[PDB]
């Protein structure tokens, strides 16, 4: 068994332990998988927190909002995973908006070049990274993002909900791409969890009555999810995305697939 | 009677007859409102144009990327309009996307420099807009915006389409914070129209191929629309935003009004 054996999956995201990158990485790994993994600004950290995990993964480093970054890419992924093999796997678990637009601060309030560099790390880096990578890809791989429905709007997160209906577009069109090589891609909407950053919101963060609205949507959730919704363990987002890098869901693409307990289909 | 009777409207868009501003502002015009008009960069042209409305507007110099003139609009408006008067309508007719991001050019192969001065330009906009001009709105007035449903990949229009699909998250936005002030912020969903630089891109525009797949779109519409579709009369939509602007759709905001023959609802 290893529903992903003998996998290549590179893995983006993971900050700390409580990252769902993380998560998914180290059920990815129990599951057969073999990652390679992208680090963003603090990487001796990183390397650190990367070591828990049930085994050894290539690290590298990757500013999503750097050409030269990207340019490189593919070269050091086979550089790394070793010249005559591709990867079957993609995670996209990134994303970020500044202070501004998220937030106590009013919606208008936002500047245009904040919520910018929110949409270019939230939304367009899909792309970048898919056309970066898509070249490396064996056939029947799997690109995956992480979502969160932005179909109807919530409070207090604004622009990072915009980027998120975005993220919903670009996918669509990235399907279309991927097509072409027989690859996939699709988007995981998961439910609130408890990331760091997220932790620190739902305490004074980001205002308080920003963080008082979290809160409450946070148990909208646990109450509508018919199976409930435990915002503590992101283990259920993790074998989701899991079950998605695998062969299970072969004829399925351009798809959000909730995995959030339910909610997004009851109203109260 | 004049459906929108005494109103302030204050229209966005017209760049040549061609042009849907143009024709809400006509329609609007013979429903009994009262415009104002905001130009964009060939101000003289507009001007010329704006001059076989069945009436006399003002017009006003508005680059929705320039922060003084947003600055200053609500002044200019009263300034013009009158004070101790205020607007009843808001419409945003406006859009841009740069070559690359539209036509041809394969999707992955946008700046996101690009990109972003369409995001800047079609979505981004209706925030500043409103952010701008509300404060200066009568109780039970109308914010709309020209939509273009993004809600499927189409192909050829790229990055216009991640644009709509933003200002549909824009929107909902908006609604909230136009609810306090008991405004209304909604979307009209198009059809495809012969606008000037439409045709140029059914043309050779864009491209050879680009070109074909517009056209070909073009037709699934009059198709699959039960009542069919006129690619050349604009009026359909134009009394569409007519109706959305006037008190006759008073429970409605957050909300898309598929303006479109009925096409998006039909498979084929
Ligand atoms: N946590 C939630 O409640 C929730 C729910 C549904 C979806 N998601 C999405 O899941 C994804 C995973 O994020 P998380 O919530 O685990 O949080 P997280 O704080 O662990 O961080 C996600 C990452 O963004 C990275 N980042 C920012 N700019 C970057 C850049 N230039 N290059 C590379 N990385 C960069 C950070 O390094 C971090 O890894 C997020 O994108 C989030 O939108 C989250
Ligand atoms: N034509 C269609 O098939 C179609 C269909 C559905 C929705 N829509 C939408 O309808 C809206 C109306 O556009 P149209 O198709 O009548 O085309 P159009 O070419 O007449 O132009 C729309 C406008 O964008 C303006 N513009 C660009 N940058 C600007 C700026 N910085 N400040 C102010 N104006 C600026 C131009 O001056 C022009 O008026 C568009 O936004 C389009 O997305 C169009």
């Amino acid at each position: 068994a290893g529903l992903l054996d003998g996998k290549r999956i590179l893995v983006s995201g993971i900050i700390t332990d409580s990252s769902i990158a993380f998560h998914i990485a180290r059920v990815a790994q129990e599951q057969g998988a073999q990652l390679v993994l992208t680090g963003f600004d603090r990487l001796r950290l990183i390397q650190r927190i990367t070591d828990r995990l049930p085994a050894k993964a290539p690290l590298l480093e990757l500013d999503v909002q750097n050409e030269e970054h990207l340019a490189s890419l593919a070269g050091r992924v086979t550089e790394a995973i070793g010249a005559g093999n591709k990867l079957d796997g993609v995670v996209h678990a990134i994303g970020f908006m500044p202070q501004t637009g998220m937030g106590i601060n009013p919606f208008f309030d936002a500047p245009y070049a904040d919520v910018s560099k929110g949409i270019h790390i939230s939304a367009y880096s899909y792309a970048s990274m898919a056309k970066a990578l898509l070249p490396i890809m064996n056939p029947g791989g799997s690109i995956v993002g992480m979502d969160f429905d932005p179909s109807r709007a919530m409070p207090a997160y604004n622009w990072m909900t915009v980027a998120k209906s975005a993220l919903e577009s670009v996918n669509r069109f990235v399907a279309r791409e991927a097509g072409k090589y027989g690859v996939r891609s699709n988007l995981v909407a998961a439910g609130p969890i408890r990331t760091l950053a997220m932790s620190a919101i739902v305490g004074g963060a980001l205002g308080e009555e920003a963080g008082a609205q979290i809160q409450l949507l946070e148990e909208g959730w646990d109450q509508r999810a018919p199976i409930g919704w435990n915002m503590k363990d992101a283990t259920p987002v993790a074998k989701t995305v899991c079950a998605l890098l695998s062969d299970w869901l072969p004829a399925t693409t351009g798809d959000i697939i909730y995995a959030d307990g339910g909610a997004h289909t009851q109203l109260l």
